[PDB]
């Protein structure tokens, strides 16, 4: 499958996207305002997330430090990225299906749409202004807001047990972005699509 992440952001952001235990494609690349970066991702891929970096510097060797979603200091990310990080999730040709969604279960720094380019779902998106709106014990001093789990580390944000219900932090994150997770038990946006289905996954999408 093909992703088009394009970056509408005013700002620069450094793409990444992983498996978890590898990278996807390259992994990581630059992307001032407007450019768009393709990639292929392998079918049957289960469990990929796509994200944006904030505020990186890297050197030649592509070693470095990202204020929001840095991945063990690399450009091009193996491991998942460290909140705050809105997060495009997706699982590929799981029984003739693909699966996809939006999660702020990791937090939110950058506004995002994940969309199909091709025939029969509908797209996600979150484009709210969370950042500016976020509570204040949630901000993150690197720009973005966190995820109570993050911040507290207790077993209803974690939900460690598998039984856990809303919180006052997750209710913020669902009433400004009804279409993402906002805890773990949430109730499902998952979106079904065709298998073998190509996106786009658009940051800033409005503005």
């Amino acid at each position: 499958a093909t992703f088009e992440i394009v970056n509408r952001c005013s700002y620069t952001v450094w793409a990444a996207a992983s498996k978890g235990d590898a990278a996807l494609d390259a992994g990581g690349r630059q992307l001032n305002s407007g450019e768009s970066w393709t990639i292929n991702v392998e079918p049957g891929t289960n469990g990929g997330k796509i994200w944006a970096r904030t505020d990186c510097y890297f050197d030649d060797s592509g070693s470095g430090i990202c204020k929001t979603g840095d991945c063990g200091g690399l450009l091009r990310c193996k491991r998942f990225g460290r909140p705050p990080t809105t997060l495009a999730e997706f699982s590929l040709n799981q029984y003739g299906k693909d699966y996809i969604d939006i999660s702020n279960i990791k937090g939110f720094n950058v506004p995002m749409n994940f969309s199909p380019t091709t025939r029969g779902c509908r797209g996600v998106r979150c484009a709210a202004d969370i950042v500016g709106q976020c509570p204040a014990k949630l901000k993150a001093p690197g720009g973005g807001c966190n995820d109570a789990c993050t911040v507290f580390q207790t077993s209803e944000y974690c939900c460690t047990t598998g039984k856990c219900g809303p919180t006052e932090y997750s209710r913020f994150f669902k009433r400004l972005c009804p279409d993402a997770f906002s805890y773990v038990l949430d109730k499902p946006t998952t979106v079904t699509c065709p298998g073998s289905s190509n996106y786009r996954v658009t940051f800033c999408p409005t503005a």
